[PDB]
């Protein structure tokens, strides 16, 4: 689990979406595994402007920030998850990294700030939905 909070979105992945997030939705993206739902309190999260490769995530499954070299978002083909079977993600980014179901929500950040979240694992391979093309997220 877990979400970013800037302005007033909420950003989680679209699969751990709340009752309360499609209650509020603001945005969503099957292809992307992303959700943006309203927030009444203000998020203190920076979203990066940048294209870093290389960054730190949060890993829940080992207590462990990892630092990542990952790749550019792209159209990548995720395999039989439990959230998402064999099947088409769009704007993922993936690096060598430990990843379990539960590990989605983790923040990748850089210097910059928020890069994305985990979205994707197995394969010693962990897949990152890229938020950082989503503007619109530091103004209205
Ligand atoms: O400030 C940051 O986010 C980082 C600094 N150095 C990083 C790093 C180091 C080794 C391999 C891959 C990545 S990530
Ligand atoms: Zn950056």
């Amino acid at each position: 689990s877990g979400a970013i909070y800037v302005g007033n979105y909420r950003v989680v992945n679209r699969h751990l979406a709340t009752h309360n997030d499609w209650a509020n939705l603001v945005w969503e993206d099957s292809s992307r595994d992303l959700l943006v739902s309203s927030t009444t309190a203000q998020g203190c999260d920076t979203i990066a402007r940048c294209d870093c490769q290389t960054g730190v995530y949060y890993c829940s499954s080992r207590r462990k920030h990892y630092p990542v070299s990952f790749s550019k978002p792209s159209l990548i083909f995720v395999e039989a998850s439990e959230y998402y079977p064999a099947r088409y993600q769009s704007h993922l980014m993936l690096a060598v990294g430990h990843s379990e179901p539960g590990d989605c929500g983790g923040i990748l950040r850089c210097q910059h700030g928020v890069v994305g979240i985990v979205s994707t694992g197995g394969n010693g391979l962990v897949g990152f939905a890229d938020v950082r093309d989503l503007l619109w997220l530091d103004e209205e």
